[PDB]
């Protein structure tokens, strides 16, 4: 069960705790008294933050404090991000043997987040480390109007899934700011276009491009942040007003074989939860609003991300031959064989390569490493059964390839998330040009 405040026991080996967060302070008061504590008594200590932006917030409230910022893959206090972390742990060079870890926003569900949780929680358990898992919302959270700082008018409302013509007019009659959450980076252009057509000042967030964008926040002028589910992770934001779609896309596996996106459908209670808490953070500010467009639905046991965390685990040294857990309250959500995604040595390689330098989903690098192909040759790119071909502008899309040819886009398996918006079909044209872009 999580707690509600620090206490210097939690930083015993085979300790894990949840620790609640309600910001408006974490990042300035808790998170450097955890530090002080572990450095006064000489443990090895990662923290470990959702995102970039949250680990430059921790970096500036920790100076003084020796803490290394680690921005790519006992006297010193290591910061990163959590895939940094994951990343770290695919690495052949065994990565420090830390005796206390600290997630931050420890909910995050993305599979480097999952497959980090269990790796620190199997530490855990085998008696070598203490963790705290820093969330509002662990897993199996069942509540999306939680109590907060300052109380919330919760109004159930039709909520636009689409551009619209006329109606809506709450939407742009509000003189506050407002962050509006989407359900994919297609949908969230659409609504961004509909709002700055009524003159409102939009700002968009999502994975590929929130790192340089959220700071536009803090700088120019806006009336809505329009935003996928990445702002559920720590992201700060002056608004009083949240309008939830309540939907996401779910990648799934289908059959093994392919992978599309599923939905718009219900989030958790736990995204809902963590989409409202963009608000009522002030408790001498009250009057924040949040509405909500339909209800929430717990995980299915066929969310891609639990599996494609499985794949990562497979891969990663913990000692001699055992493979890490996930953490319990997430286990159930697989019915993967501990093991079944191990790869040799050269195939192992080729997978980080793919998602490191090819930028590719968990589950699309495991099947080009698992067929014995190597990160340069792209010839799957275009083999695939026509059902595959992918499309841009109505028509198949093609591609110049470093040897010369035009080729339509076709690839031997189908990952829907290569090609959901236009920054990842761009990407990935040019990775299956045997191009990157510089990044």
């Amino acid at each position: 069960t999580p707690v509600e405040c620090f206490e210097p026991s939690m930083l015993k080996k085979k300790q894990l705790t949840v620790l609640d967060l309600h910001p408006g302070g974490k990042t300035r008061r808790v998170l450097p008294e955890i530090v002080r504590e572990a450095i006064k008594t000489r443990l090895r200590t990662v923290i470990l933050a959702p995102t970039r932006v949250v680990a430059a917030e921790m970096e500036e409230a920790l100076r003084g404090l020796p803490v290394r910022y680690m921005t790519t893959a006992t006297e010193i206090v290591d910061l990163m991000c959590h895939a940094t972390f994951t990343s770290r742990l695919l690495q052949p060079i065994r990565v420090p043997n830390y005796n206390l870890y600290i997630m931050d926003e420890a909910h995050f569900t993305d599979p480097s987040s999952i497959a980090a949780r269990g790796y620190i929680s199997t530490r855990v358990e085998m008696g070598e480390a203490a963790a705290i898992f820093m969330t509002a919302t662990p897993p199996g959270t069942r509540d999306a109007f939680p109590d907060s700082n300052s109380p919330i008018m919760d109004t159930e409302v039709e909520v636009p899934e689409r551009a619209w013509s006329s109606g809506f007019d709450w939407v742009t009659d509000h003189s506050g700011k407002t962050v509006w959450f989407v359900p994919s980076v297609r949908n969230g252009n659409e609504i961004a276009a509909c709002l700055t057509k009524a003159g409102k000042r939009v700002i968009q967030l999502s994975r590929k491009t929130f790192e340089t964008e959220f700071q536009k926040t803090k700088h120019q002028e806006w009336d809505f942040v329009v935003t996928t589910d990445i702002s559920e992770m720590g992201a700060n934001f002056k608004a009083d007003r949240v309008i939830d779609s309540r939907r996401c896309l779910k990648p799934v596996i289908l059959d093994g074989e392919r992978v599309i996106l599923a939905g718009p459908m219900p989030v958790t209670h736990a995204s809902a939860a963590q989409r409202r808490g963009r608000i009522g953070r002030n408790p001498n500010k009250p009057g924040d609003e949040y509405l909500y467009g339909g209800g929430c639905a717990e995980t299915d046991e066929d969310h891609a991300h639990w599996l494609e965390a499985r794949m990562l685990l497979d891969n990663i040294y913990l000692q001699d031959g055992l493979i890490a857990s996930l953490y319990r309250p997430e286990a159930d959500k697989v019915a993967a064989i501990e093991g079944e995604f191990k790869l040799r040595t050269e195939q192992r390689k080729t997978f980080v390569e793919l998602m490191k330098r090819g930028d590719l989903p968990v589950w699309l690098a495991y099947q080009v490493a698992s067929a014995g192909i190597t990160y340069t040759d792209r010839r799957w790119c275009f083999d695939g059964t026509t059902n595959n071909t992918i499309m841009e502008d109505s028509v198949p899309a093609e591609v110049w390839t470093r040897h010369g040819e035009k080729r339509v886009l076709k690839p031997r398996w189908m990952d829907a998330r290569v090609c959901s918006d236009h920054a990842a079909l761009k990407s990935f044209k040019e990775f299956a040009a045997g191009k990157r872009a510089a990044a």
